[PDB]
């Protein structure tokens, strides 16, 4: 066990976390956000955290059954404005984004400013390909800041953005590409990662030649490096943006409207829609992170995952906070790489896979002791879960056993973290996710049963109750494949697939 | 010494005049009347929805009928002349939201449709939640195919509950339907397609009716081969038989719904945008606006219907005509009560059919047209006697005047004269009914409108004169004075006909095309299309007065009477007549006793110079009788495809030239 | 004593100073005047509506003058460095409501339009309604041609009432519509139809002005030969003579409306959605982008304060439609107000050099809004067509387009107003949507040719050019400059965003650069002396074209004169002389040598020895535009040797 650390109790000048002190503080809110009457707290939320053109009148609608989940279905919002155009005039220099380069020496800021600007140039190259709400566009870039505007032109107007993994194959993205009907594709000439050159371009070539919709590429010159160009297909992203003025307007969504898709291992193509989707990343990297509004939070991820999507971009720039674009790998130059980046920038949140929590205590604890790290309050698990010599490890050479340490539990389809440690309310258990998020209302049901197994001690496949706000809500084109793999096998419930287990101290174990 | 006199009744006129029953007073556990209890009730109300402070009651109507996105400013601007009328124009809405949505929100398993199949069996209610869902699919198909807001969708679809679902998709989306009526030809399904320029159409593989198998599809594939523009069909899977699907061009709507998602948003129209299209008999395409059109169906359904929330409307008329736009989708569904789909006949599998399913469901009210009275009128009492049908407190007719001998028999044997009469007076370019009773206010008499609906001034005017014809017991044709809020807005890409045919003929006013009587009681009595009308020596006769005399005579079933020329007397009356299976056929005999009677009740110069006794009138497949043809065959003209069975002109022909 | 002087003139400066006329001063019956009565009135109102808390007063103006769909959140942002400014951002509202339907819902007879035709008796008045009605059908017929929200739509019309409906037919669906003078070239017209690239064009069969026929639909099938995306035609029936029409793609105008509504619904634009762009012509054509919510505030503002109009006034500006003054003081800012505008067809001397005083008399004007160039002409022709003219129906009278020199003023306050007209000498460009310094004809003294005092938003200084830096206090001279952007600015050139930062963002970084010199003179007054390109510097003292021009024009039987410099070995540059004499001057009785040497001795009295021409040569007119500005680098390349008014003036070089 490990309650609360000084830094997650208002100690050493720390600010204080939103929920705490113990886990009776974290169930009294928790139970205003699900059963009957959680709709007056989840309405307060959306109004509290979001800015919307127009209201809602309903909190939500629908269920698993049929997949017609909604929520705040009357609103009007746009993610770009939430994500950019609100914080913009409230603090234009503010940082975004901190751009951690492949190579350290060329890491910047990039402002609030600087980022929207980037942002409506795109937006207008777009629309000048007569991109409309509601169409597609492939977006096939690496871990350079300008990912973020690419996201956040599509959203801006109205487009849903379909990221591809700058590591996929010219089969994989021509599969993902061709599925998704786009017919545009914004990519780069090269990509940097670990001192070696991603030949971006390249496969993109190689690929569009099996993908007969696309009609316009922006290419991102990243490099400089020569790449192969096809006239008038292929145009390059900062000659495109001069044309354009740096402002934009916003096209006005419906709640419903679809945000992204998401292709996650046929490709399988996760659609998720605008407010419900914003409105849980901004709650979690809020709670679960216990982000202020000075914070620099550092999620290493990728973009081209939903982890990226949820807590690089869209999270942490609706809440309007300093969030990290990590171009290189963990141990690049050396295995010490994520302590310089945390000591030169003095990040507040880590949030990383137990995959490099493992890579790096295996490379050595000379390049973890001699760094001071005191600037992290939280460090965080994603993506798998970490061995119980994985989480002593994290707590000891990063945290100094000084931060708390939370393991986030989600997927792709549930769009937000589902159950994890609030770190200034819960005590943790090494390699457990405790107590599930604001409106998660989870259980465990026996498979060979089909029947929830209350109480404590149980083991059995992992469901939700309830619909969420993030939850996805379809798969691209694909609905049935929707129904049969969440809602079919346990009717009533959504099936997350996996199994789990409740132990005695009612404190949920995902295996 | 009254000049207007009422339709031919065979009831004295001082014991012909109906109050509200009981059940339309609040008694036996009904509902209490939205307006009642007397004359002046209605008065009372009327008198807020017209004239120059009439802004505040229709303004607080809107808010409080529809949900609005944003609201309006104005609450009314534009006029007859340039056909530019508007209402509530700053405020958004949908139809489909307010058809489906919020009522979703609220009760999603209240039931929506009473789905009643061609086979009684096969009947089942679907709820708000189940309609709400398979029309956000077809929505999302839709917009798959690329349709925008403002583009038209054509829709040829029998009575499936399935039709309503094709309507509110494209509502939701800001797509302007174009319902063709299915029982129509490969012909006038091509010119409706070709004009509204649609690039989607939504139908079946089959549809069914009173036991027989329309081939829809293959009918929409011969038109198709004159329509370039289409490039999608939608092909409802009703009968699962083997239809011809074209590659590419045609897809099952199972198929495409079941990829697509149970929820759409509802695309935010403004209120004078087209909500749809609809063809009358070139085809001229009628256009309904979204706010105003809305509110006319809702506030007309509320009031002249006394709906209340747990009511279930049985409107058995037809989708594709402006009765099933308003009275069986927008109208009924707007309310949030339940609403019928009829996929059969009347009289099928027996004429007891409405009986059965007004006391298999329960109905509150039921709503349809004389020739259906008519039709079961002629087939006996066996057939609706024995049933309870007390849940039913108003009878509804709607599309021709209704003889006051058809009036009697609905009257007692529908009714059981227990319920109220309305007998509503409305045309397709009026969205929403304009004259009727409102049932716990006013006292009916047999074959009356009686008085306008709420926002409907209405005038006679001496046609000759040119003047409105002030006071009562006055005669002439019907105009109305300012406009209403879902009155039709143009005829799709030909304002010119719009303006020319309603708003040129007496400026200021609209002309309905119809003639009317005000009665010493301020009684409106609709008499008839002006075209129609027959003059004998310098008397004009409408149809409905010598054809409402002639059914007075026990045994006839129905009759038409045409007018033909005649030297002495510019114009004679010419009768088909219908009897009873059950009257004894002699024939000479019965014809001049027919004629006698005319000549007792109106007039010798009405009395027909001659009556051909037939089985059966020429009937399109929609049910009115085709009076031109009768007419060309009076006049001479039998040799100049709509008709339900033409061996009917066969036989016709031969009574009148054999 | 004085550094910076007054542009030339033969009334002593002491006697040469106009306060607000009766008329301007609420009296004879005439309105209160929005802003009086003098200059400290006009601080007090302006010091609200800059500096660092002027958003108060900014948001109020906004939400009295427009009817908005949804409300603005934000006032402004964005500045010059980048080209990203906003004002209103999050506000909806659409130009064709606030122009039309408010005012139709109103009062619905009121007269919009006074259509004045070139032929005096076919003139009539339009009213809100019909004005309203023929907008809603040509909308309709542009959303059955599938003309969307963002499209481009261009018009080539020539000055007949129905072209107001065609700009806010296109602005009440959300296209961006693109106005090509009517008298343009096939050649000029096919370059802004394919760099708009849109697919709709609306134009006439003929135009008439001055009794004179303009081929429209001739010059348009030859633009449209070399023009791939253009598919539907609109062609006005406005005389109906035999014109080419190709099938299919050509429809025409009546035949088009009579099938469509009278009423269209007006899409809600955001505040920075495009309104418009407008092609201007010493490059490329630069075509300038105006947003939506901004500059029609900026139109509607200027248009009420710089002409004090009041509800009931008959607002006569005489411009084109074609250029930026049509746009903004025909159309946009007096529609916008709900007041009477007049679209003048003719040209100012058809039939008689008397048409704008006829005009005037006819309908009873009350404010006239035109150029220098038609100033100037008129006065050439002498003063028996205004001189028994009643014009007292006038309270204000404005001059756009160049500098005027003193002698047109007199002549202006003199014969058009009679002496009881405010002068608004307004000074602006297409660049900034609306009137940038002007005076307030109720509060503010006159001095001929001086703008007078920036109007509201505007904040502006002086920069030295050979040092970067703002010139502080009065008295100073140099180029004009702006320190904050103002809501009607343009937004970018259309596709061309550097040229629109490189031209206007970049000379002096933190300012917007007019491209004009100006000077601030010891009253604080504001004088715009030409252009920063147009600037001849002999022997280091700068000479602008303005003070030249004015000096030679008070030369008696002098109607107009072009001054432009050359390189000379001496002096670096020298100034050379185009002049222009009235037609009844006697070029026998006066040697040409003569008038030279009186003519560069007028100019050594006013301005200083410098300044004398080095060659002077007579001309019978001077190279124009259509819009009329003298075409000084024709003029100059010309005279630097570098080779139909054109072929005499090389010739006589
Ligand atoms: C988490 C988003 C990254 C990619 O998301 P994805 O590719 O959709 O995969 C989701 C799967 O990650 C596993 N997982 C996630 N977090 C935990 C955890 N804290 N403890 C144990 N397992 C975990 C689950 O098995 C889940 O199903
Ligand atoms: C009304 C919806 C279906 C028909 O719509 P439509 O096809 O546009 O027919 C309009 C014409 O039907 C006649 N009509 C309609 N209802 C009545 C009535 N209650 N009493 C007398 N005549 C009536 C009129 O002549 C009218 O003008
Ligand atoms: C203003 C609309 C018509 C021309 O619009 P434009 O074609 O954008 O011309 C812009 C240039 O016109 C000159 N100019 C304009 N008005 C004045 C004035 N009152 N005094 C002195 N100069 C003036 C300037 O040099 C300016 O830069």
């Amino acid at each position: 066990l490990f309650a609360p650390p000084p830094r997650m109790q208002g100690k050493e000048g720390r600010p204080k976390p939103h929920i705490g002190p113990n886990y009776e503080s974290y169930v009294k809110e928790w139970a205003k956000t699900v059963g009957p009457n959680s709709d007056e707290w989840w309405a307060a939320k959306a109004r509290e955290t979001l800015d919307w053109y127009d209201d809602f009148k309903t909190v939500r609608a629908g269920g698993f059954e049929h997949g017609d989940v909604q929520w705040f279905p009357e609103g009007t919002l746009n993610a770009a404005y939430n994500c950019l155009d609100r914080h913009y005039y409230k603090n234009p220099k503010k940082t975004a984004i901190i751009y951690e380069a492949d190579e350290p020496s060329e890491s910047r800021e990039v402002s609030y400013e600087e980022l929207m600007q980037e942002t409506c140039r795109v937006a207008n190259v777009l629309k000048s390909y007569g991109v409309k709400k509601g169409d597609a566009v492939s977006i096939y870039l690496p871990m350079t800041w300008q990912a973020a505007a690419a996201f956040l032109a599509c959203a801006r107007i109205g487009a849903i953005h379909s990221a591809v993994f700058a590591g996929f194959s010219a089969e994989s993205l021509r599969d993902r590409v061709n599925d998704c009907e786009c017919k545009v594709l914004i990519t780069t000439d090269e990509g940097r990662r670990g001192g070696k050159t991603i030949a971006t371009k390249q496969i993109v070539d190689a690929a569009l030649q099996q993908c007969p919709l696309v009609e316009n590429v922006l290419v991102l010159r990243r490099t400089g490096n020569k790449v192969p160009m096809t006239e008038g297909r292929d145009k390059w992203w900062d000659e495109e943006c001069a044309k354009m003025p740096a402002y934009c307007p916003c096209e006005r969504m419906a709640s419903e409207d679809p945000l992204f898709i998401l292709y996650t291992s046929k490709p399988k193509g996760v659609v998720h829609s605008t407010a419900g989707y914003l409105l849980g990343t901004a709650l979690t990297l809020k709670y679960v992170f216990d982000a202020h509004p000075d914070d620099r939070f550092a999620c290493m991820a990728d973009i081209g995952w939903i982890t990226g999507h949820s807590y690089i971009i869209y999270g942490p720039l609706a809440n309007g906070i300093t969030t990290a674009v990590f171009e290189s790998t963990p141990v690049y130059p050396t295995p010490s790489r994520y302590w310089d980046f945390v000591d030169k920038w003095k990040a507040t949140q880590l949030y990383t896979a137990p995959t490099a929590i493992r890579l790096l205590r295996r490379m050595g604890e000379d390049h973890v002791k001699n760094h001071d790290l005191s600037s992290l309050r939280v460090l965080g698990s994603v993506g798998e879960p970490i061995n119980p010599e994985a989480w002593h490890w994290y707590n000891d050479f990063a945290g100094k056993n000084q931060c708390a340490i939370v393991d986030t539990y989600w997927m792709t389809e549930t769009g937000s973290i589902s159950i994890a440690p609030l770190p200034g309310a819960i005590s943790t258990k090494p390699g457990s996710a405790t107590f599930p998020f604001f409106g998660m209302d989870v259980d465990i049901i026996d498979p060979q049963t089909g029947q929830v197994l209350e109480g404590n001690d149980v083991e059995g496949v992992l469901v939700a109750r309830r619909p969420w706000p993030s939850i996805a809500r379809t798969v691209y084109r694909d609905h049935k494949r929707y129904l049969e793999t969440y809602m079919k096998p346990y009717p009533g419930y959504f099936f997350f697939g996996d199994g789990a287990a409740r132990d005695y101290d009612g404190y949920m174990w995902i295996k």
